[PDB]
């Protein structure tokens, strides 16, 4: 009788923190992050975190649990995210691990002492996430990606090289910082990144078993989650 967890994945912008956030509020959960960059402090606007706030209301593991010149191996996530589960579960919290960091949920699934309820959003046309993702990444900009990346670029200890700056979009401003590129080079070689990311998880995902999919243009996909649930054999 293994304790219930749920899983919550899909593409760059899809909608994944959106409805985990309304899905917290369904249900006694535990919100715990599967992704590379969140883990990372002060890349918080180029990565699309949480604000401070949200976080504040919306608690997350695995977030900014390391600093940017550092490096995080998906053999730590595994490590990390079991103790989660297990310290979530020990409190009748249901563990809600969600992002789109695939290699990381695939470690756990193999390299799991759970009932597993696997979901994942997307739109159903690719040409409304590009837009989304276009439109995103020029807020970024907007909400100061530039001035966050300046603080990385201006430390000695950092170079464009490491694992944290591969985070999409982070290269192109860094590359600007350095005067290499123009702003609008900087910004449509950004959002190239980020689509090139979605196509890679959309290539995870197409060919994993097991999910649950939802769109991200639907707007009951709240009680349409909920009511999940109970197929895989899991009472809520
Ligand atoms: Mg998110």
């Amino acid at each position: 009788s293994l304790p219930p967890a749920i899983f919550l994945m899909g593409p760059t912008a899809a909608g994944k923190t959106d409805l985990a956030m309304a899905l917290a509020d369904a249900l006694p959960c535990e919100l715990i992050s599967v992704d590379s960059a969140l883990i990372y402090r002060g890349m918080d606007i180029g990565t699309a975190k949480p604000s401070r706030e949200l976080l504040a209301r919306y608690p997350h593991r695995l977030i900014d649990i390391r600093d940017p010149a550092e490096s995080y191996s998906a053999a730590e996530f595994r490590a990390d995210a079991l103790a989660a589960m297990a310290k979530a579960t020990a409190r009748g919290r249901i563990p809600l691990l969600v992002g789109g960091t695939m290699l990381y949920y695939k470690a756990l699934l193999e390299g799991l002492p759970y009932t597993v309820a696997q979901l994942a959003i997307a739109p159903e046309q690719r040409q409304v996430l590009h837009a989304r993702i276009a439109q995103r990444f020029r807020q970024m900009l907007e909400q100061g990606f530039i001035a966050e990346v300046e603080a990385l670029h201006a430390r000695s200890d950092l170079h464009a090289g490491l694992p944290s700056i591969r985070a999409v979009g982070y290269r192109q401003v860094w590359d600007y910082l350095d005067g290499k590129l123009s702003y609008a080079e900087m910004t449509e070689r950004g959002i190239i990144a980020t689509r090139q990311l979605a196509k890679r998880q959309f290539t995870w995902l197409r060919s994993w078993s097991h999910l649950h999919w939802m769109d991200s243009l639907a707007g009951d996909n709240l009680p349409r989650a909920l009511r999940y649930l109970k197929t895989v054999s899991i009472l809520a």
